[PDB]
Formats: structure tokens, C-alpha cells, sequence
């Protein structure tokens, strides 16, 4: 497996029809232009999603209108980025069709590349994946439609999704919108550039370890990972199945918080819960997001794993006081034992296996440099992961620890491990609950990172991983960009461990002025409506 | 060395025997205080009016208490199902909260179920002497929900028989029959229940085990979809496998007694408790509904040849059904021999059951665990040799052998994954003939008392549901006539391998033993279950 012709093939198949796609777009949005030369574009583009939502209801406003600028300013936006890989099929015949009566009527939305859509394949940037278009919609595509929405594009994401950065060799390299030099972050990367230069109202990504939350942060937009089995990952395209120890949840991403609440709304409904009968039918509770009773807000300024940049320091201490004036009361809150969650139950839990069945994607073909190397180190042998463990240990400990606990397992050992994963989430839970906590907040990773460093700064996954190895919902929101003096004191950052991990994350949050921050606000589980509101108030205070 | 073992055995044997005089004692004493009291009209009031009773103040809870108390002694005498009185749930009985929806109730809790300050042996003598810290979730919203939790029943040892026999509690029996197997491993709230020695009580199911001894004892059972209710603090034996997940629920003397029981447990409490419970609340409408049902049914699962009684049972109730103005559409799930040999099997002993085999290190092994224990012992390499021998004679035995072997990580993750997908295809099969609801066989009648552990195979009415991770009930519908016990000796099962053997010869002598049949709704749909299981329960009661 060291020919890469196939591969090859893939990658100008794949861009032929991204150029396709654009061409296509770019001939639809003409034509609708000359049609309609006095539409007020900027106007329109600039409507938050609940007012888009309620003209595109009053009929105030068509959806061809909406839909044509929407796709206008995607194409635009794109230029610059390179976040859309495709345009949807007949998305202009579901247009005409989406039901009047959707809660989302007309509302373009963008989907990640693994929200399968008939007809289309599903890359994951991957060769293997490419020319196999799926033979029907995801369960939340077909929710999206049947409740008026008209997914519009697929956009870019990493090389097997397992990079917070978000390039891949079919359809190269996705870029922040706010600065070409740095990442979009990922794998929700194209999401996250295209809601975040205006080109979408509404997207949709996925997130095991961080990666709705990290593009979200990067590109300065609003993103929720719900409780992993709130909604539907039926019909999802994902290179390992079966792996349950660290639940893959998908969601919203959105220019505000309502957005991302309208989107959970519409998401959870007797189509969802009929399509999928394996998610619980918990609609979602609006009175408990739009309650406006005070909060106890458990939170930390560090997790004493990745050091947070002066940005994300000030970001976190800012939000903590203006909740406090605002007549919530803050309680400093660690959840127990993070290194053990990080270290030993999240990368046991998405490498149980050794990363072999995650390997198999990658047999000839290309390995895009986001990945860094994550790939070369997967492939080493149980024994020397092991032995080099063993050596690393007493100098480099988080590198030694990640090393370690990536080693394929009896399924006895796994049993163990998902075990001590769910009295972790009970212990977490208790701690929670002795604590009398409504909602925590915490940093969020910021600000984005350059643009080939995510794949090398793997210690930076703590503050969003954690909850991923909790499964508690939590979400993202911008409420800072960084200053000059918040970049100046990035000279002054050297990581808890000062391990090349910390030293490449130190160079790669410089040269970030102008940049969003976000904080993170976490709920317990099945608790998405409870943490929107924390968001709407964080947002509204920061905002 | 089984000097330990003996020693728990003794110790556990005296707690047994302090719990009951503790219970006797008590019982007296009241009955001293309320000789008037009519007894056999309160322990036959069917727990919904027991529940007003005791609300509208009618009834005390004393009296219902100790005469519960009471009649759970008697028939614990003839059945040996209660291992344990339950620590100041005296002191409980004068702090139930009055608003509590089970206010007064006194609920009967299989041994698994943690209490403070109690052992959950699950008859394994390494759980001996190890008294929990806490009371289990469910156990403290009972509590919270105003019911009196008051006996540990008795289970067979490591919960994984469908009997109930262990060595520190030795033998629960069927309380119609006492050479028959009450089922298990809830088989002590079936002796219980079923000889109305409690209103209500609470078992766990992974293959079946509420609705064996349900069906066994001629009582109703609800297993819902796994994390329907709060696992936390339940004692197990294995730990961390998530492929067939554990279930918990209500047993019970008919079933609006399941209803009453998830719309207690089925609120703010428990979801606060343990926020991993997705918070659904009990939907009484759907329960409450009357609204015609198209019903999926067959009568046989072409791998446990049913009994005649069960046939019977079966389509009987479906013609009942018809006649009530539903509409019956044969359904039979797709390739269910995969379900059971190779998913069900796998998920259970993907680690070829060396996890579970830990907890019988020095212990003695109940003969009621049959060849169990010695045959996950069995080497992988031996287990895979012996296979193809067995498998162009004894297929089922082959593919048992096969799938119970150990595994990596990265073979439970397909594994999984072919769970999820089966899943999904019982579902659009489902869909696509557009059920509400599913009408199925419940193995019955009850088996011989050492037989379960030997009838292995006849555990594919339920254990596929397991599997499904689908919520399924069995509510008792006739009981086997003299006719169904004779056609038993024309018996001959799908197979004719020593499972079919043993069952034949099992269920045989069963004259007048209640027969069950088994109700199953979709993920999530217990509230749809149970209203079918109402439905099943008017029609032939
Ligand atoms: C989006 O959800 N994702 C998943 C997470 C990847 C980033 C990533 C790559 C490789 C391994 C892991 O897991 C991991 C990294 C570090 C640690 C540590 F904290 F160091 F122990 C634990 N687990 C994540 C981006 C795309
Ligand atoms: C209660 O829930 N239980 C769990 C199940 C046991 C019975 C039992 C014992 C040993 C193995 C299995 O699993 C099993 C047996 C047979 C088959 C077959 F049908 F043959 F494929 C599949 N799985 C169950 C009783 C108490
Ligand atoms: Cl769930
Ligand atoms: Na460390
Ligand atoms: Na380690
Ligand atoms: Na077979």
C-alpha cells in the first residue's frame, strides 16, 4: 500500500466536481441576480436567523430570494476560504418543495461532509470514500427538509475528520475567515469559515473530541455538542463504527444562540423520533431556555492540562464577572481527576482498538500534514507505543501517557474501561450536585491556531475532550476578540509542561490580534435546552 | 479452598434467619395491636386501591405494612424467596412522604438493588460481608416517592440463570408448583409477587430475567428499553459491557401496578438523581389510549419450539385481540438466529466470559448455573476446536460454543456496530408493515427445578429484545390444561440437541401453571408496552 494513483484519481475527481459545484452555483446565483436586481442583499444576509425564519414565514420575504443571496455570499465567502466541497443535488427542486409549515421554511443550511445526502459522496477527505455517493439522506438531513429547510452544501472538513485543523487531500485546505494564516479549526472547519463569513444561517457539524466547539471558537460563531444521543447520528458518515466509549454527538452551528435553539427546536420533533426510534423522544423544553432565573455557575480559569492563552484567561474572567453582576452566583468548580479522563479514558476510548480500524482509511492514500503525526504514530507497534511510553515517562509524561493508553485491548480490558468511563461521568456528576450547580462555564481554546499546528498541539483537546468522555452537552460562544496586550502576554505563556505540545500551541495562538475568544458553557446531561440558556445569557451579557 | 465460601454461607444464612424472626416478631406484635383488622380483603386489593386506600387515609400504612409483612413471611416459608429485611424501613414506613404516588406501598426489591447498610451477595460469596454504602437510585426514589422498599429476593447465583438457586440462600420455588422453577434471576420477586406477598417489586433483565419469573410465577413484568431507569448503584457482575444493555423494571400482580410503578419512578427525582436517564417522563395518554393497534405476532421463533400451552396462549389472546378490533399482521423479526448466537452471545461473553468467571474464584457453583461456568473456563483455542466439531451435528451448540470466546477491542467495536445496524433493520422491518405493537410467545410454562441452566436455548423469546434494546413485557394469559400437558410428550423440538431435550422433558407435569405471553413496543415506548399489555390483560381477564 505505497501506490498513490488511486488516490491521485480521487483528488482531481473530487476537485472537478468542487469546481463543478461552484460553476454551478455561480451560474444560479447570476441568473437570479439579473432577475432580481433591487433585492437588497446585504439586508437580507444580515438578518439574525430568527428573523430570516419569521419574514421567510410572513411571505415578507421568498425563498428563492433568501436561498439565491445565501448562495451568493457562499460562493463569495468560498473564494477566500475554501469550506464548501460540494452543492447540494436538487436542493433548488426541495427549495419549491419545503413544507410551508416547517419550522425552518426556507432556511438554507450548510451541512458538514458526513451528513450523508443522496447522491453525494461523503470524502471525510478520504480516497476509499470517494465515488461512492450515498444512496439516501442522513435522519437529520431529512428532518432539516421535511421541516422546510434546504441544505444548500457540503463543507470541507479534515482527512478523516481527526484533525482540529481542516484540510485533506481531495479538497485541500480550509482557512479562518478573519485571517488566512490561521485554522478555521475542525472537523467542522468548512462550517464553521462559511457560517462565520455570512455564507450560511445555520449549519450543522459533528463532535467527538471538541469538533463543533473548536471551529465554532476559531471563526467567532455559536456551536452546541449536545448529549451524544439527543439527536440522530443515523445515516452519518464516520470512519470507525461501533466505538461507544466516547459517544460521537452532532449539532448545531449558528451565528447567535437562538439560532442554534431554533435549530435544536426544529431538530426535535415526532419526524426525528419516527425516523429514529433508538433516540429518546425529549422534545426540546423552551420554557427552560427562555427561563431568566439566576444560575449557579460552577467554573475554572485553567484546567491545569492546557495552559489558556492570556485571550481565553481575560475571555473567561470577563464573562465569570458580568454573570456576577448580572446576579449569578459563581463557584469555583475543577472536575475531579481531568488527566485521568484525558489521558486514560478519552484516548483509551477512541484507540481501544490500537487506531487500527481508524487506520484502514488511510491504506494508500495520501496522509494530509494536518493529521501531523497522528497516522505515523497509530501505525507504531503495541510494544514499542509500550517501551517508548516507558522511556518518555520520566521526561515528557503527557506524551509518554498518550502513547500508553492508544494500544489495542482485549475486549475484556474495554469492558474495564467504559466501566471506569461511567463511574467517571457519576463521579463528575456528584461532584456536581454536592456543588449544587445549574450549569458550569469554562475556557474555550482560543484563539485560532496556525494553520498547520492543531495536528501538533494535541494536549489543546482538554477543555473540549473532557465533556466528550462526560457526554454532557456543552456548547461554545465568542464574547471577546484578542488585544494587542493579550497578544503581547502570549511571549509570557510557557505551557504546565513545557513539552513540544505546549511549545508548538505557544506559536501557534501568536500573531491572533482581532481574533474571536469563547468561552464554554457545559450542562449536565440531556440538559442542551438548561446550557442554550446559560449561552443566550453569556452572549447577551458579552454582547 | 472453600472454607470462605462456607463460612459466607453460614454467615448469610443467619441474617436470612434473623431477618425472618426480626419479621416475625414484628407481624405479632401488630397483630396483637389489630386483631379486627381484615387482612385477606387488604392483601387482595389490587394495588391501585390499595394506593387510594392508603392516600385517602382509609388504610394506614401500618396495616398494610405488617400485613404485607406478614403474608411475605407465611409464603416465604413455602418458597424461600426473601433473603433479607430491609433496615429501618420501619423508620421509613412513619417517614413516607405523604404526597408520594406509592405512599405506603410496600415494594419488594430483587437483591441487586442496593441498600444501605445491606449485602447484595447475588449469591456470590466475595459480596458477602460487603455492605452497600448507599441506597441504589431507584431505591431512593421509591423512597422519595413515599413506598416502603422492606425485602431483598432472593436470585440465582450471579444473576445469570433463568432459576433461582444459590449457594449462601440455597433454592427459591415456585409458589404454584414446588417442584418447579419459579425463573429467575428475579426470581424471588416471582415467588413473592405471585404468592401476594407484595404489592410491587423490581427486577433486572438482560436476557429475560423479569419476565421469566413474570411468566413462571403468573405475574406481570415490564422490562423498558435499558436506560429508560436509573442503573445507578445496582450491584452486577460484570461491569462496562454496553453491547446488551442491562434493563430494570416493575413486576407486579397485574399491570396497571407497572404503570403506577414508571409513572413514580419516571420524574424529577430520578432525573436529578441521575441525569444520565434521558428525562421522560410517563405519558399517560399513550398508556391510557383505547385507539385500535395494528399487532405484529407470531407464534413460534423457529429456534425454542414453544409449548403447546404457549401456542395456545398466543393465539388465543391474538384472536381476542382481533375480535377487540385490532388488526394482527404476521411479523416474525428477521434473522433471529444471528440475534441470538452470534450478537446476543458476543455482547455478553465478548470477553469469553472471563470478567463474570472472576466473581466464582473460590465459590462454590449452583448447580442451577448447569455447565455454564465450566464451559467459558474452556480455553478459547478448545471452545473454537469444539465448535466445528459440534457444528455439522449440534449447530446450536457450535455456534453458542463459537461466539462466547474472548475478543479485541477492535472486534467488539464491529460487533457492536452489527448490533446497532440489526437493530435498525428490526426496526424498518417493523415500520415498514407499519406495527404499533408485537405479539409474541413468552417461554412457559415453568420449567423443572434445575433445568433452566440446561435448557439454554429456550431463552430466544426474550433474550432477542435484549438485543433489540426493545421494551417487552409479559402478562399472563391462560394456564396449561391437561390437553397442552399431554401434546407436551409430542414434543420434538426445532433441533433435537440436549437444549430442546432437556426443555421438553422440563415443562412437562405443569397442569395448571400459568402461561404468558409477551407484548413489545418499540425504543422509548413503554407507556405504547404497557397499553398493550392493558389491552392483552382485559381481554383475557
Ligand atoms: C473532533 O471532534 N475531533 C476529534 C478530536 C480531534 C483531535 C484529536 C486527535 C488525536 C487524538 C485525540 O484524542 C486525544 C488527544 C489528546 C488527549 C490528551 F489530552 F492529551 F490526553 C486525549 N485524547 C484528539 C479533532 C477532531
Ligand atoms: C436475566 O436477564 N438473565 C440473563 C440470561 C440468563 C440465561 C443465559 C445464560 C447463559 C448465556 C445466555 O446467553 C445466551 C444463551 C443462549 C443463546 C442462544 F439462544 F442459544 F443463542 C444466546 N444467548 C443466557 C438468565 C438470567
Ligand atoms: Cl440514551
Ligand atoms: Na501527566
Ligand atoms: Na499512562
Ligand atoms: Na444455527
Amino acid at each position: 500500500w505505497t501506490g498513490r494513483q488511486k488516490a491521485r484519481g480521487a483528488a482531481t475527481r473530487a476537485r472537478q466536481k468542487q469546481r463543478a459545484s461552484l460553476e454551478t452555483m455561480d451560474k444560479a446565483v447570476q441568473r437570479f441576480r439579473l432577475q432580481n436586481p433591487d433585492l437588497d442583499s446585504e439586508a437580507l444576509l444580515t438578518l439574525p436567523l430568527l428573523q430570516l425564519v419569521q419574514k421567510l414565514q410572513s411571505g415578507e420575504l421568498s425563498p428563492e430570494a433568501v436561498f439565491f443571496t445565501y448562495l451568493g455570499k457562499a460562493w463569495e465567502v468560498n473564494k477566500g476560504t475554501n469550506c464548501v466541497t460540494s452543492y447540494l443535488t436538487d436542493c433548488e427542486t426541495q427549495l419549491s418543495q419545503a413544507p410551508r409549515q416547517g419550522l425552518l421554511y426556507g432556511v438554507p443550511v450548510s451541512l458538514k461532509e458526513c451528513f450523508s445526502y443522496k447522491g453525494h459522496d461523503s470524502t471525510l477527505g478520504l480516497s476509499l470514500n470517494e465515488g461512492m455517493p450515498s444512496e439516501s439522506d442522513c435522519v437529520v438531513v431529512q428532518v432539516l427538509k421535511l421541516q422546510g429547510a434546504v441544505p444548500f452544501v457540503h463543507t470541507n472538513v479534515p482527512q478523516s475528520m481527526f484533525s482540529y485543523d481542516c484540510s485533506n487531500p481531495l479538497f485541500g485546505q480550509t482557512m479562518n475567515p478573519w485571517k488566512s494564516s490561521k485554522s478555521p479549526g475542525g472537523s467542522s472547519g468548512g462550517e464553521g469559515a462559511l457560517i462565520g463569513s455570512g455564507g450560511s444561517p445555520l449549519g450543522l457539524g459533528t463532535d467527538i473530541g471538541g469538533s463543533i466547539r473548536f471551529p465554532s471558537a476559531f471563526c467567532g460563531i455559536c456551536g452546541l455538542k449536545p448529549t451524544g444521543n439527543r439527536l440522530s447520528k443515523s445515516g452519518l458518515k464516520g470512519c470507525v463504527y461501533g466505538q461507544t466509549a466516547v459517544q460521537l454527538s452532532l449539532g448545531p452551528m449558528a451565528r447567535d444562540v437562538e439560532s442554534l435553539a431554533l435549530c435544536l427546536k426544529a431538530l426535535l420533533c415526532e419526524h426525528l423520533f419516527t425516523l429514529d426510534p433508538t433516540v429518546p423522544p425529549l422534545p426540546f423544553r423552551e420554557e427552560v431556555y427562555r427561563s431568566s432565573r439566576p444560575l449557579r455557575v460552577g467554573y475554572y480559569e485553567t484546567d491545569n492540562y492546557t495552559m489558556p492563552s492570556p485571550a481565553m484567561r481575560r475571555a473567561l474572567i470577563e464573562t465569570k464577572q458580568r454573570l456576577e453582576a448580572a446576579g449569578h452566583t459563581l463557584i469555583p468548580f475543577l472536575p475531579n481527576n481531568i488527566p485521568y479522563a484525558l489521558e486514560v479514558l478519552s484516548t483509551g476510548g477512541l484507540f481501544s482498538d490500537g487506531g487500527r480500524s481508524f487506520l484502514q482509511n488511510f491504506k494508500g492514500d495520501f496522509v494530509d500534514p494536518c493529521l501531523g503525526d497522528l497516522i505515523l504514530i497509530l501505525r507504531l507497534p503495541s510494544w514499542f507505543k509500550r517501551l517508548l511510553s516507558l522511556l518518555l515517562k520520566p521526561l515528557f509524561p503527557r506524551l509518554a501517557a498518550f502513547l500508553n493508553n492508544m494500544r489495542p485491548r482485549s475486549a475484556e480490558k474495554l469492558w474495564k474501561l467504559q466501566h471506569e468511563i461511567e463511574m467517571y461521568r457519576q463521579s463528575v456528576i456528584a461532584q456536581w450536585k454536592a456543588m449544587n450547580l445549574d450549569v458550569l462555564l469554562t475556557p474555550m481554546l482560543g484563539p485560532a491556531l496556525d494553520l498547520n499546528t492543531p495536528g501538533r498541539a494535541t494536549g489543546a483537546v482538554s477543555y473540549t475532550m473532557l465533556y466528550n468522555c462526560l457526554d454532557f452537552p456543552a456548547g461554545v460562544v465568542p464574547v471577546t476578540t484578542v488585544t494587542a496586550e493579550d497578544d503581547a502576554q502570549m511571549e509570557l505563556y510557557k505551557g504546565y509542561f513545557g513539552d513540544i505540545w505546549d511549545i508548538i500551541l505557544k506559536k501557534a495562538m501568536k500573531n491572533s490580534v482581532g481574533l474571536p475568544v469563547a468561552v464554554q458553557c457545559v450542562a449536565l446531561p440531556w440538559q442542551e435546552e438548561l446550557c442554550l440558556r446559560f449561552m443566550r445569557e453569556v452572549e447577551q451579557l458579552m454582547t
